[PDB]
DNA sequence: CCGACGCCGCATCAGC
DNA sequence: GCTGATGCGGC
DNA sequence: GTCGG
């Protein structure tokens, strides 16, 4: 947490450019720079220091100046002052709002936790849960919990056919001590890039889950992802445990390290990763690393029988995923 | 200066 | 109904 | 907002 400070600051005006500004590049500009100070191994004394790390350039030089001789940023003091900025940093806090649902809201006078239960049918089904499960969807999961729930997806998804594959992606790959939610990559031979010999793949799995009460709550669910909601059991006389996030996403069986590559992040990790194999002349997505032409265009997919072969394209050394937190 | 900035599944809507 | 654009959230 | 060419 050597900068906290300033990360915090610059995750903070990320934010502000994403969700009020609307200005996704500048939210991925402040979130590159926040990334790229946060895993700086010594405590920053000037923005000229700072200046120094890629991401980092002259206007946010001079926020990390003004932030170490006074403590704050003024654009953000003025920033948490402004009402309509701030009612609509908090809409975007549930899950399905977002910087346009936000402002439109606001914009009918929906501005206060109160006013989204009073207006609860101006909510599609996603923004419906979101609001639902407002407060357990910002308590992070111990990683003792994602044993927990690792144990239960994986034990349900050998029920049901004992050649599904489920891995426990994101953070929890990582190694991380707390998780947002769960990330499950699934994958069944029955399901290639080649054919898909088998339907419901990914609907037997869900339903599964519901059946012994794990998922309780649905986003969204197409043939090969599911978003939705699951709560750990709770023993006798206990107090619930809170509802969670998880997704699950089911990927052609010879693509899974592309497929795992991707789900295990992070995402700066991935941007970052997508953007120096573009490059290196190549793109990578969650299935493949192709090639690109002399006219930009993506060739075929290049074989892949590891994560670390992906690595090798790029001509990066390879990174175990506790050091992909970006 | 200026273009480029990772890549995509699902939900929803406009236009036909 | 389909196709395409947009919003949103995923890493 | 930052950066490479
Ligand atoms: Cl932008
Ligand atoms: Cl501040
Ligand atoms: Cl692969
Ligand atoms: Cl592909
Ligand atoms: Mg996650
Ligand atoms: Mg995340
Ligand atoms: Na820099
Ligand atoms: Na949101
Ligand atoms: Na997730």
């Amino acid at each position: 947490t050597l900068n906290g400070g300033i990360t915090d600051m610059l995750t903070e005006l990320a934010n502000f450019e994403k969700n009020v500004s609307q200005a996704i590049h500048k939210y991925n500009a402040y979130r590159k720079a926040a990334s790229v100070i946060a895993k700086y191994p010594h405590k920053i004394k000037s923005g000229a220091e700072a200046k120094k790390l890629p991401g980092v350039g002259t206007k946010i030089a001079e926020k990390i100046d003004e932030f170490l001789a006074t403590g704050k940023l003024r654009k953000l003091e003025k920033i948490r002052q402004d009402d309509t900025s701030s009612s609509i940093n908090f809409l975007t806090r549930v899950s399905g709002i977002g910087p346009s649902a936000a402002r439109k809201f606001v914009d009918e006078g929906i501005k206060t936790l109160e006013d989204l239960r009073k207006n609860e049918d101006k909510l599609n089904h996603h923004q419906r849960i979101g609001l639902k499960y407002f407060g357990d969807f910002e308590k992070r999961i111990p990683r003792e919990e994602m044993l927990q729930m690792q144990d239960i997806v994986l034990n349900e998804v050998k029920k049901v056919d004992s050649e599904y594959i489920a891995t426990v992606c994101g953070s929890f790959r990582r190694g991380a001590e707390s998780s947002g939610d769960m990330d499950v990559l699934l994958t069944h031979p029955s399901f290639t890039s080649e054919s898909t010999k088998q339907p419901k793949l990914l609907h037997q799995v869900v339903e599964q889950l519901q059946k012994v009460h794990f998922i309780t709550d649905t986003l969204s669910k197409g043939e090969t992802k599911f978003m939705g909601v699951c709560q750990l059991p709770s023993k006798n006389d206990e107090k619930e445990y809170p509802h969670r996030r998880i997704d699950i996403r089911l990927i052609p069986k010879d693509q899974y390290y592309c497929g795992v590559l991707y789900f295990t992040g992070s995402d700066i990790f991935n941007k970052n990763m997508r953007a120096h194999a573009l490059e290196k002349g190549f793109t990578i997505n969650e299935y493949t690393i192709r090639p690109l032409g002399v006219t930009g265009v993506a060739g075929e997919p290049l074989p892949v029988d590891s994560e670390k072969d992906i690595f090798d394209y790029i001509q990066w050394k390879y990174r175990e995923p506790k050091d992909r937190s970006e």
